[PDB]
C-alpha cells in the first residue's frame, strides 16, 4: 500500500512530531509514507493543489489530512471519495461527512481544560481582565480550542475577556499582535493562546515588552523553548496533545480503511497540562 | 438622592436610559436628579456638572463618561469624599468608580463583525468600511475594535476606510458622503452607534445607494427600525438601555446601602432580526 500524508505546513515543530509517529507506523507496517505539505500553515490554496496533484499524477491507496480549512477543504477530499480513496482526518476536523473517520485532541475539551487551568492561576478574590490570541477562523483545531475556553468564562464571576484579535498562523504574526495588546491594554491578567505558533509569538513579546511573569499565561503545545519558559514560570502552564502517537494511529486507522476494516468515527488520541 | 449623569441628548438612546433608571428609581422611592450635557461628547460640560454637584450636595453619582480617561480626576474627587460612583453604558479609565454596568462593547464589536460576515459573498475579495466615532470614547472604541479584531487578517476582507466621523449624525452623514463619493467599491459598512448609523443612513440615501451593500448598525430608533425593515440596513445591534439605567440604579443604591456588587454588569446585546 502507499499512504498520502499531507499536514497544515511546516510552521509549527509540532508537525514534525505528527509526521515522525506516522512514519513510525508505516515502517512497521512495511507500506510506503509519502509526505507533502505547504511551506506554510495555513496555506489553504496550496494544500487544495497538492491535493488535486496526487489524485492526478500519483494517486495513493488512502489519504491521511490535517485540514487547513474545515470548509474549504470539503471539495478536495469529495474528489477522492468519489475515486474511492479512503481518507482519514488528522489534527483537525473537517467539515461534512465525506471522510471516513477522525483522528485528533478532543479540542473542544482542551480550550475547557485551558480554561479551568487559567483559573487555577488567578488572584479570583478581584475582576480579572482576561485576553484570548485566536488563530485563524475555520481552522477546527483552534476554533475549538478557543471556544472551550470561552464557554468556561464567558458568565465566570470576576472574570473579563477584553480582548480576543486573531493572529494568524505564524509566530510572527503572533507576536506583533501581541506586542499591540500588551502596548494598547491597561490591564491584562490572564492570557490563552491556542497552538505553538500563537503561544511561542506571545512569548516573545511579552519578554520584549517586560512583562514577564506579571500574569496568568496558558499556552498549547510544547518545544524545548516552550518547556524553559514553562519551567522558568514565564508560562503558567502548556496543555499538551499526543501528536506522535495520533500521527502512529492515524496511519493504522488509514490502514484499516485500506483492508476494508471498520474504524471510529473518532479517536480522541489525549490531552493534558504538562505539569501540576 | 442618586445623580445621573448622562452624555448628552445627541442620541435618543438617552431617554431609554433615563427612562429605566427613574423606573428603578421610582420603585425604590428615591429622588433621581439627571442633568446631562446637550451634546454628546461635551466632556467639559460634563466635568462642570460634576464639579458643580460636590460643590453643593448626592448619595451616589451614576456617570456614563463622555472620555474614559477625561473624567477620571472628577471621578477622584467623588471617591476623595467617598462618594460612590457608578459608571453606565462606557468605561472609565482607572479605579476610582465602584462598578460598571454596560453592553459588553468588545463583544459586540466582534458580534457585528460576525454579521457583517454573513451578509457577504465571501466566494471573492470585498472592501469594508468602519465609520468610527470618537477616539477617548471607551463604548465605541471597543465596538470598533472588537469588529477589527475579527476582520482584520480575514481571507478576502480589505477594510479600506475608517474615519473618525465624530458624535453629530450631520457629522457622520458628511463623512458617508464623502466616503462614497470617493471610494471605488465598498461591500460591507459597519456604523458603532445611533448617531453613525442614522448619519450614514441619510448619506446612503442621499447617493442612491440604498440596498447596495451590507450594512450593519448599533443602536435602534423607529427610524432605524424602518430602515432595517426596509432592506436598507441588514442588521442592528442593539442594547438593552432601558434595562441598563434601571440596573445602574440598583447598583446604586446597593452601594449606597453597602451590599457588595460585580464590578462588571453585563446588560446584554444582540441582533434586532434572524
Ligand atoms: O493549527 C495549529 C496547529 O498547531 C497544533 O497545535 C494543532 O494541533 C493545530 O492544528
Ligand atoms: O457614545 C455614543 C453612545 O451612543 C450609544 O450607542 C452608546 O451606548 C454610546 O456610549
Amino acid at each position: 500500500p502507499k499512504l498520502l500524508l499531507v499536514l497544515k505546513g511546516d510552521s509549527n515543530a509540532y508537525w514534525r512530531q505528527v509526521y515522525l509517529g506516522a512514519q513510525k507506523a508505516a515502517d512497521e507496517a512495511g507500506v510506503t509514507l509519502l509526505h507533502r505539505s505547504t511551506k506554510d500553515d495555513g496555506d489553504i490554496a496550496g494544500q487544495i493543489q497538492i491535493l488535486s496533484y496526487h489524485l492526478s499524477q500519483a494517486p495513493p491507496d488512502a489519504l491521511i489530512l490535517a485540514p487547513n480549512s474545515a470548509e474549504d477543504l470539503t471539495p478536495s477530499v469529495a474528489q477522492y471519495r468519489a475515486r474511492n480513496i479512503p481518507v482519514l482526518v488528522v489534527d483537525s476536523d473537517l467539515a461534512g461527512d465525506a471522510h471516513q473517520g477522525l483522528v485528533a485532541t478532543d479540542n473542544y475539551a482542551a480550550g475547557q481544560l485551558a480554561a479551568r487551568a487559567l483559573l487555577a492561576t488567578l488572584d479570583l478574590s478581584k475582576e480579572r481582565n482576561i485576553a484570548l490570541l485566536r488563530l485563524r477562523a475555520g481552522n477546527a483545531s483552534t476554533d475549538q480550542r478557543e471556544q472551550g475556553f470561552l464557554d468556561v468564562l464567558r458568565k465566570h464571576d470576576k472574570i473579563r475577556i477584553i480582548a480576543a484579535p486573531y493572529a494568524g498562523d505564524d509566530r510572527g504574526a503572533a507576536r506583533s499582535e501581541m506586542l499591540r495588546l500588551l502596548k494598547e491594554t491597561p490591564t491584562i491578567d490572564g492570557l490563552f493562546t491556542p497552538n505553538e505558533s500563537t503561544t511561542i509569538g506571545a512569548l516573545v513579546a511579552i519578554r520584549q515588552s517586560g512583562m514577564s511573569k506579571q500574569f496568568g499565561f496558558i499556552g498549547f503545545d510544547q518545544t524545548e523553548e516552550l518547556e524553559a519558559a514553562m519551567y522558568a514560570g514565564e508560562i503558567s502552564n502548556l496543555v499538551v496533545q499526543n501528536p506522535e502517537y495520533m500521527g502512529y494511529l492515524a496511519v493504522q486507522r488509514a490502514l484499516d480503511l485500506v483492508r476494508g476494516k471498520p474504524i471510529p468515527a473518532f479517536t480522541d488520541t489525549g490531552v493534558r497540562l504538562l505539569q501540576e
